[PDB]
């Protein structure tokens, strides 16, 4: 096996419940098991986790986010520092989105040809369009790119919604293009399409013809997440999902907390990524099976237990909710790293537990009694 | 008083209980509670605690290792630096020693004249004299400066221990005149002289004479804590410090364990020094009243308590032994750092307890109930 070819990208379903799938992801720098969280990385520096540490919660890839990698130190010095795995010190798949959407949301110019904009770091002028994401990508050097989209607001109307989802699918073509016109791009990537449409289900299944008809290697579902509420999302999906192809890995971008996970996951989602597992622990909160917790709560202070009694991250293993507590009461910078440790393994074990139950056709079992205790919070 | 003048040395005692003294040592950059206890210091950076956190613990004075400073960065530099408070982040007394013991324990030439050495760290040639120390530790900018001497080995012959008393006399007057030829430290430092004698009475005695003829500012007693077990240091501190001037400081130098603190102070000692918290703190170790604790012993695994429960420190007032033996089982150095601060705060409140205890005329009954809870170790 470690001696055996790998393929560019390759999609295996080895068991379904329902709508949910479990499988794999065969990539030339390794396997991918899904459902698969993609925690959110960073520069590989003493300011966060070490990659070896991430890589030993159990996630298989991680994502990178191409717009802040522009800004600082930008890709072409990330190209000539060897690309992105050797400036994370990750060496295995990594994921970047296209750097639309943080154009949005954090500009000198808009049209069909793309964007430009200012940076507030430097003042520097910045362009994006699908074929300098694309090309931007390929400096990176990232295994999965995403298409380069335009982003509806929420909530957006009919006419806005349509709008914005004509624009994405001309620029799906154009990423398709750009990938294809890069020889050492379109033979070692893959190439993932985002259906637009917002909560209009035929503005969806435009979406997903025109993602079908063009190709790619994944589709995502855009457009959510963006405060629509879990009800809404959940609705979205149970329609969107089905409009995808089936072979191929289905991917939630932005999404979310571990309950929008689970329901997800039983509406047909393969891939996720969200900032939530480091964001909380830089903020003393922890996710455990029994809901979350802030670590800074009075109770804490004498609790001999781990942060989760069943969690089996290296974190849960040696230290208690006491001495967090502490650590995090007094501002030590490792209190914050335990934290964010756990709630990124706590999310890989979670998406293991979907696997595994997906695997012995008990997922849906599964997601009744997670709910159950995660929303009772005997914590 | 903060507008008022400062004396460069003056030593007043407030209260006595038979041979132990209370008081304070005023000189030019602060007021030194006595009997006091000297942290051992060492360079201001991250490796270390920080110079305020040492001040906190109650620490009116630290003692600076001269030998060392000369092999790294060397006196001229420190010099160059504005000096030891500057170097040190430290802006009250400073006590430093002669730089001699160091050679002998740590040897290119050795005579009447002096001595001359290799440095381990860099091969470099380096002589040492009464005039050499006295102007090193001009350079380095001490407050209280120690006369330079020959230490005698332990055990020793009679004669060794003769011949080392007396070229040691020769030398206390030649380090009397090279700190009286320099205006600058004769009128801002304090110079201290260094009985000798080994255990033997007449040996003292005349060693004692010859500093009192010579003069100091206060005298060490010399020539003990290398070996010699409590019981015979006890004995030959019992004959000894009757011998020096009864209207000056006494200063045992490198002891020590807090009942060698206690005792010596029941025989007239007014100072001390040890880097024993320091090295006990890195090796996990934490003095108590109930005497020392290995803190990786699995009884603290689950102990809410702290390392004290009567100690004041900041560690105690907020870390328990369960966490500080979880960061040190870690090796992480914030463990390393609590328990070194928790034991030279420990140390200071020893000395305020007999300051305390002396100023109250309840001393004797202080010394008696510490070593009988020290000793009996219901920790
Ligand atoms: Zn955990
Ligand atoms: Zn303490």
């Amino acid at each position: 096996a470690q001696e055996t070819d790998r393929p560019r990208f390759s999609f295996s379903i080895a068991a379904r419940e329902g709508k949910a799938r479990t499988g794999t992801i065969e990539m030339k720098r390794g396997v991918i098991r899904t459902p698969a969280f993609m925690p959110v990385g960073t520069a590989a520096t003493v300011k966060a986790l070490k990659p070896e540490t991430v890589r030993a919660t159990g996630a298989d890839i991680i994502l990178g986010n191409t717009y802040h990698l522009m800004l600082r130190p930008g890709a072409e010095r990330i190209a000539k520092l060897g690309g992105l795995h050797s400036f994370m010190g990750w060496d295995r798949p990594i994921l970047t989105d296209s750097g639309g959407y943080q154009v949005m949301s954090l500009l000198t110019k808009q049209s069909e040809e793309g964007v430009t904009f200012k940076s507030h770091l430097d003042g520097s002028r910045h362009m994006l369009s699908p074929e300098r994401s694309i090309e931007i990508q390929h400096l990176l050097g990232s295994d999965i790119v995403m298409a380069f989209d335009e982003s509806t607001p929420y909530p957006a109307t009919p006419s806005r919604a349509a709008s914005s989802m004509e624009r994405s699918m001309r620029w799906a073509k154009r990423s398709r293009d750009a990938f294809d016109s890069r020889k050492e791009q379109a033979e070692n990537a893959a190439l993932f399409g985002i259906q637009q449409g917002s909560v209009f289900e035929n503005l969806r299944q435009q979406s997903a013809d025109a993602l079908a008809e063009i190709g790619f290697d994944g589709y995502a579902v855009g457009g959510l997440a963006v405060g629509e509420g879990q009800d809404e999302m959940f609705r979205v999906l149970d329609f969107s999902v089905p409009m995808l192809p089936d072979d191929k890995p289905h991917y939630l971008m932005g999404v979310g907390k571990p309950d929008d996970i689970v329901g997800a996951v039983e509406r047909g989602i393969d891939m996720f990524d969200s900032v939530l597992p480091t964001r909380s622990g830089r903020n003393g909160q922890a996710f455990t099976w029994d809901g979350p917790i802030n670590i800074r709560n009075a109770r804490f202070s004498e609790d001999l237990k781990p942060l989760d009694s069943e969690c089996h991250c290296a974190v849960c293993q040696k230290w208690s909710r006491a001495c967090i507590h502490a650590l995090i009461r007094a501002g030590e910078i490792l209190g914050a790293m335990l934290m964010t440790e756990h709630n990124i393994a706590f999310y890989q074990q979670l998406m293991q537990k979907i696997r595994d139950s997906i695997s012995e056709g008990r997922f849906s079992q599964f997601a009744q009694d997670f709910r159950a205790r995660y929303f009772a919070r005997n914590s």
